[PDB]
């Protein structure tokens, strides 16, 4: 039970780096940049892939500029607390044509006419915050924990979750503000990062729907 | 013989990260990215350190949109042919004062009002091209070796080269058109980036010398 799909057609901002970790593990790290009609809003975000897996994406030799299809999921980090959301992947799959490019001063490059879908469902972990613009449109944000069950080195199942942070606009505010820690949940929506003082990739929801309790 | 320098002064354009070679040396891996009135022209260099170094700049914690004083040197790399050249660190050290920055797309900040000099004495490697834009403006490419010495695993001596692009204008490349292939020759200017078709660093000079041959 659970849900946690990101779905991101962008180009590759510059080329990707294969390194690995103090531990001495493959982990090969790419920012995929679009801006979807839906004003053009862009978005990049570091897209991560980890052991043998990352070796062979890095012989598929993508670079700066190319254009990406990508299949993944939200991964949260914690750390000494600080915490983090950032994309996991397995693969990327390059296009077979030529994006329409827009370059920043970084000489990074995104693409235009880009893809921004995340699909996911778990459960409210804390009360939601409700609150309102200058001009009175609500803003709402939820948080929601996502359980990934694994096999650890023993053979025995563990649990894994992710907290994503959701935020919702408007009428969705004011339909899901009756929130409530444990409910059920599944959110749709584009993956942004989102400023404050600080980074934060979040989910604007699109679409929400309370889960029977 | 030959100088190797490079001073910049400029924000981290994001967080800075710690990785590992294949073989396990640590590599720290920032952007330093300013711009500097001589119009403002924007740039954005990769900085590394290596080894240990790393490991103890990793400790200090630099962000994105620290300001830092670097010194560093040019380092040519080849691979299979292709080349880069990069800047090399030991460490950075923060600035005191708040930067002002400016935020590109990406979420990339760079510095206002940055400092970017670089010193280099080498050999010229081949004849240089001079070409004109069409208002005949002299443009000149130089490409000069720079020689380093190193001691290997056994305590050999051993040389090391860095093949260092320079871009020189005008009144400059008028002067400089007539090095040849092995001439000593110094220069200062800014490094930049030049883009074409893929990216190249090269020194912008500002100052040239031909030594005595």
């Amino acid at each position: 039970r659970g849900m946690n799909h990101v779905y991101l057609i962008g180009a590759l901002a510059r080329d990707p780096e294969l390194r690995y970790t103090g531990n001495g593990m493959a982990v090969f790290e790419a920012t995929v940049a679009g801006e979807d009609r839906v004003r053009n809003l862009p978005w990049y975000h570091r897209v991560s892939i980890l052991g043998k897996p990352a070796e062979w994406q890095a012989e598929r030799n993508l670079k700066g500029g190319d254009a990406v299809v990508v299949e993944g999921t939200l991964e949260y980090r914690q750390w000494e607390k600080r915490s983090a959301v950032n994309v996991k992947a397995l693969r990327m799959e390059q296009l077979g044509t030529q994006p329409e490019l827009i370059q920043d001063a970084g000489g990074g490059v995104r693409m235009s006419g880009a893809m921004n879908e995340v699909l996911v469902l778990g459960n409210v972990t804390r009360d939601p915050e409700i609150r309102y613009t200058p001009a009175g449109d609500a803003v709402l944000s939820l948080s929601i924990a996502v359980n990934e069950n694994y096999q650890d080195r023993q053979g025995q199942r563990q649990e894994k979750v992710h907290y994503i942070d959701a935020t919702l606009w408007r009428d969705l505010a004011e339909n899901m503000k009756e929130l409530r820690k444990g409910d059920p949940v599944m959110i749709m929506g584009r993956l942004v990062n989102e400023g404050w003082t600080r980074n934060s990739t979040r989910v604007e929801a699109t679409r929400v729907e309370a889960l029977a309790r």
